[PDB]
C-alpha cells in the first residue's frame, strides 16, 4: 500500500534527504501539511528508516574497507553474532547470506595493521572464522532505486 | 585538516541528516552562521557527498537482494565494467576488490526470477561471468563510524 504520491516523495528524499516540505509539496502537487503528514506516515511504517548524510570515509580516516565473510567456529547455539558485533564500531553492515558462510560484514579501518587487529577482535568476539576481501575502490554506492 | 569541530558535525549529520542548521549549533556551541559555512565547505571539500533518506527495500518490493561477484571474460578488452553497468539501475553499488573476482555488486530485485534475468543482462552488457550470493536478512546497514 504505497500510492503514486508516496513513490514521488521517497524517490525525492532518496535523492535528497534534506528536500524541504515546501519543495516536496510543490513537486507532488500537495500542501505542505499534506506532505508533512504523508512523510510521517512513511516514517512510522518503516518505509523511511532515517536520514543520514553521506560521508566520504577516506576524508575521515577510513583508508581501508573490506568485506569480511564469517562463519561459526561451532555452529551449535542460535546465532549470536550480529548481536555480539553490534558494538564494534568499525563494522558498518552485517548481513546473513546463503551458501557456505553465514554473515558478510562491511568493515572500515585506518590501515592494514588496523585491519589485522580488527579481524582478531571479530574472531574473538563472535567466535567465528573469517574470509576477508579488501575493497580497492568504490565506483558508486547506495544508489537507491524506487521502481 | 578536519578540525574536530567539523568532526562533531559529521557525527551529528550521519546519525541525522535532517538535524537543522540551528539544533546542530546548540550541541556544537556555534552561531547558526558559522555552522552554515563549514557545512558549505564540508560539501565543497568532498567530505559530505550528499543527503539521503534511507528507504527500506522490501517496502518498495525489492524482496531479494544479492552480492554479485563479477569477473570479465576477456582480459584483452579494456576493462570498463563499472561504467558499462552504471546505467542498470538495480545495481546499487559496485566495488573492485582483491579476491577471487574482479568486482562485487550489491543488487536488488523483485524476486529470484527477476535476478536470473538481471544476471543475463549483466553478463551480456559487461562481458562478465557472475557468481552470486543471496542476502537472507540485513541486520544493520550504513552505521557510519567517525573516529
Ligand atoms: N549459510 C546458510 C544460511 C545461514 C545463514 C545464517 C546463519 O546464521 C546460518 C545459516 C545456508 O546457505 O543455508
Amino acid at each position: 500500500a504505497l500510492d503514486d504520491i508516496d513513490r514521488i516523495l521517497v524517490r525525492e528524499l532518496a535523492a535528497d534527504g534534506r528536500a524541504t516540505l515546501s519543495e516536496l509539496a510543490t513537486r507532488a502537487g500537495l500542501s505542505v501539511s499534506a506532505v508533512q503528514s504523508r512523510v510521517r506516515r512513511l516514517e512510522s511504517r518503516g518505509v523511511v528508516q532515517g536520514y543520514s548524510a553521506r560521508i566520504n570515509p577516506e576524508a575521515v580516516g577510513h583508508l581501508l574497507s573490506a568485506f569480511v565473510a564469517i562463519t561459526p567456529l561451532d555452529p551449535s547455539q542460535p546465532d549470536d553474532a550480529p548481536a555480539r558485533l553490534e558494538h564494534i564500531e568499525e563494522v558498518e553492515s552485517c548481513y546473513s547470506v546463503a551458501g557456505e558462510e553465514s554473515y558478510v560484514l562491511l568493515v572500515r579501518v585506518a590501515s592494514a595493521r588496523a585491519l589485522e587487529d580488527l579481524l582478531q577482535r571479530i574472531r574473538t568476539t563472535a567466535n567465528v572464522r573469517t574470509r576477508s576481501t579488501i575493497i580497492l575502490n568504490t565506483f558508486y554506492s547506495d544508489r537507491q532505486h524506487i521502481p
